[PDB]
């Protein structure tokens, strides 16, 4: 099936629109030619600069008529430096307001480390670290609990928690509602097998992004692996009489993930959609997940000192 059932009891659809370095000037088109072609999950973040432009499109296509609102499934997250719980509902409601919703169907917890609260998105330290606040996940997930008992969001989630991380939630003393998803790298040079598998056996839903290596990432060096570009994954694309791109959409969901690639480019939003029409054999899957390296796109080095950096650990 195209959608996946949450522990909301909502559906989620396993295909969505990546929208992070989206050009604020290029994603509303983006989003208009993703929603008449099929897409109907979007996945946005303030930290991402572009909600305003995303929302002109989600409006444009709702006054249109060309879908309902219920029929959309709209991802936003909470960046880190509004962690604090006094600071929680604004930050949501200034992502409503800029996408031009009255709700989301979910919104994660963006990353487990809570920064500095102020207009840097990044605050760091005369010396590059980057400046925590002193609040812990627990807590922001009390803050993300309210939303939903104030209506601003149907579900609630995570976004680069590590195993110990979400197990911190499930056992949270008076949990109220478990997360619904976990956002996470996770492509064939980073294959999550234990995360993932930690998380569905929770009924959490594993959200697969950077699904192709992310190759417009602003840090990437030529010596980096590339997904696009490995001939084994071409030569399993040319098996298929597909590209290597759907390949690697297919692939996760297969895995029973939720997968997100992000293109601005009209005729790769068309050719990403085109991944329900064919499947990868048990082998072609067991040899992808063999290309394995634990390679990240998504792990910035100022932040490798935050006592709640998810990323020394194992999984
Ligand atoms: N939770 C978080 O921490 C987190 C972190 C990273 C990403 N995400 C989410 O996941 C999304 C996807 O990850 P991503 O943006 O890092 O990268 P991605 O989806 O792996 O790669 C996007 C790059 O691939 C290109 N591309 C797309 N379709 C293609 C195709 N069919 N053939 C060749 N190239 C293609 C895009 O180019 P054009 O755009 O020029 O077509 C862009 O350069 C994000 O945009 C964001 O929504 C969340
Ligand atoms: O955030 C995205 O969606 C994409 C994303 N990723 N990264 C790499 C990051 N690596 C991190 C590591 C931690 C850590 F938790 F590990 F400390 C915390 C926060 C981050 S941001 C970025 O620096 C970034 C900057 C602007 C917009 C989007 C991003």
């Amino acid at each position: 099936a195209s959608r996946i059932l949450l522990n909301n009891g909502a559906k989620m659809p396993i295909l969505g629109l990546g929208t992070w370095k989206s050009p604020p000037g290029q994603v509303t088109e983006a989003v208009k030619v993703a929603i008449d072609v099929g897409y109907r999950h979007i996945d946005c973040a303030h930290v991402y600069q572009n909600e305003n432009e995303v929302g002109v499109a989600i409006q444009e296509k709702l006054r249109e008529q060309v879908v309902k609102r219920e029929e959309l499934f709209i991802v936003s997250k909470l960046w880190c430096t509004y962690h604090e719980k006094g600071l929680v509902k604004g930050a949501c409601q200034k992502t409503l307001s800029d996408l031009k919703l009255d709700y989301l169907d979910l919104y994660l917890i963006h990353w487990p480390t809570g920064f500095k609260p102020g207009k840097e998105f990044f605050p760091l330290d005369e010396s590059g670290n980057v400046v925590p606040s002193d609040t812990n996940i627990l807590d922001t997930w009390a803050a993300m609990e309210e939303l939903v008992d104030e209506g601003l969001v149907k579900a609630i989630g995570i976004s680069n928690f590590n195993h110990l991380q979400v197990e911190m939630i499930l056992n949270k003393p008076g949990l109220k509602y478990k997360p619904a998803v976990n956002q996470i790298e996770c492509h064939p040079y980073l294959t999550q097998e234990k995360l993932i598998q930690y998380c569905q056996s929770k009924g959490i839903v594993v959200t697969a992004y950077s699904p192709l290596g992310s190759p417009d990432r602003p840090w990437a060096k030529p010596e980096d692996p590339s997904l696009l570009e490995d001939p084994r994954i071409k030569a399993i694309a040319a098996k298929h009489n597909k590209t290597t791109a759907q390949v690697l959409i297919r692939f996760p969901m297969q895995r029973n993930l939720v997968v997100i690639p992000k293109s601005v480019t009209p005729e790769r939003i068309a050719e990403n959609f085109k991944v329900f029409d064919f499947e990868l054999s048990s082998q072609d899957m067991t040899t992808l997940l063999s290309y394995n390296r634990n390679w990240r796109v998504c792990a910035l080095l100022s932040c490798t000192s935050h006592k709640d950096y998810p990323f020394h650990e194992e999984f």
